[PDB]
Formats: structure tokens, C-alpha cells, sequence
């Protein structure tokens, strides 16, 4: 098992808060922040224009297509939901939260999600203030 | 990210079930149950003896060692406490509750698990009257 567990997906995850952010989704900021080395990156990034997950600029731009963006979205509504279920419910260490939601968000299903909503109080914003996205594809 | 999220960690599960059925931990039992190949189910089992995590006596019998055993128990221990808090505190449908745990059981932590055993009411048994093993090794 990958150290990043599903590495698809945290690519995604990655392009979506530099958006959120303001910063050009870039792959040396895919590098940096995934800690991730360049011809990984490169190789990663050459292999999700394949499945049609990404297009990539004249400029080395990174963009989503309508797809790989409703993917991110669905593994950004779970990470954020995971950390709201292990601090308000399971009470676990607010420094371990990320942590262990960067790994649990790519085992979490759609099932669960929807229960976790109606288990869960609050589910506008994550323990770190940030809103969670795609509640409206869950129902 | 692979289907069994975990090969290695899947493999000593089984094992354990296994044993925990009376049966001889056998390559053809993982191979079925885990619906593995042969020469699948071979190097990776005899990707295990590398490590030391397994023994595979001059009969085929699969013999995990101190460690392995070890590991299977923390594997078994997350799993079924998985199933219990998607029982009892977000009541996931329970013909859901396995495969979710199945998944989940590979990327939950030691703390978490703490702070489940601490959070839940009965972590005794799982929501399949199966005993929860290794909370010894917990705390
Ligand atoms: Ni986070
Ligand atoms: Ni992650
Ligand atoms: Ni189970
Ligand atoms: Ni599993």
C-alpha cells in the first residue's frame, strides 16, 4: 500500500486547495507539496490526461476536466467530513486529525458520507474552517 | 490503490479467520477466499517469508511468525472495531458494514482505535458476535 494510499487521488485533492488557494495548479507544486519527486510527478500527471482526469496547458497549467474535478470534490467532501467525525464524535487529537483523514478519505463511501451528515451536527465547515464541498451530489 | 487496499495486511487477516475457523492455513484457502490467483497467492506468499512474516512448513502450512501473528491481530482488532462504530455510532447499513471495514481496517490508526475502544460501548464482541482480539496490546 502506497504511503499516500491512493495517489490518484491526492493529486486531485492537491490541484483543488492550490485552487481554493489562488495558486496556478502547477506540477512543482504538486512536487512540493505531495513531497512528491519531478519525474514522478511528471509520470503521475502524464498518466491522468490519459484516463481524462486532467489536461495540461501550454504553459504546464493544470486543469481538471469536468470529471477529475468531480473526483476531487468527492475526495475533498470526505477528508473534510472525516476530520469533523474523528473531532466531534471520536474525540481523537486535533493533531492527528489530518493525518489520519488524508488517509481515510480514500476508503470512505458514499454511504457513509450520507450518514455521516445526518450523524454529524455540524457539516458546513471542516475542523479547520474550510467548507465542504459536493454535499449536494450526496443528497 | 490496490482493491485489497493492503495485500500483506489482507493475507495474515485471512490467516487468522482461518485459524480462528480450525482450518489449516493453506495457500489454496487464500487463494479462494481471497479470490487470489495462484501464482499470485505464491509470491506474494512467498513475498511474506522475506519479511518474516510467515513460515510455510514442508506440507504448504502457513505459519505466521511472532511478528506476523502480531500483525494479523492488529489488522483483526481495527477491523472489527471498524464494524462496531459503523454500527453502533453511524449505523451504516450492516450488509454494508464489512466491506466498508474490510477497507477501513488498513489506514485506521493505533490512537483512533484508543479512543474507540473509549468512545464505544461494547468492544467485546463485533456486530457479528466475533471477538475483538489484541485490546491488550492496546491499553
Ligand atoms: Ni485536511
Ligand atoms: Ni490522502
Ligand atoms: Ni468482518
Ligand atoms: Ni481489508
Amino acid at each position: 500500500m502506497k504511503d499516500l494510499v491512493d495517489t490518484t487521488e491526492m493529486y486531485l485533492r492537491t490541484i483543488y486547495e492550490l485552487e481554493e488557494e489562488g495558486v496556478t495548479p502547477l506540477r512543482a507544486r504538486i512536487a512540493e507539496r505531495l513531497e512528491q519527486s519531478g519525474p514522478t510527478v511528471s509520470q503521475t500527471v502524464a498518466r491522468m490526461e490519459r484516463d481524462g482526469l486532467v489536461v495540461v496547458a501550454s504553459d504546464r497549467s493544470l486543469q481538471m476536466t469536468p470529471t477529475g474535478r468531480t473526483l476531487a470534490t468527492a475526495v475533498m467532501r470526505k477528508h473534510r467530513l472525516a476530520e469533523r467525525l474523528l473531532t466531534d464524535i471520536i474525540g481523537l487529537d486535533i493533531n492527528k486529525v489530518h493525518d489520519e483523514a488524508d488517509r481515510w478519505e480514500h476508503v470512505m463511501s458514499d454511504e457513509v458520507e450520507r450518514r455521516l451528515v445526518k450523524v454529524l451536527k455540524d457539516v458546513s465547515r471542516s475542523p479547520f474552517g474550510n467548507p465542504i464541498p459536493g454535499l449536494d451530489e450526496l443528497g
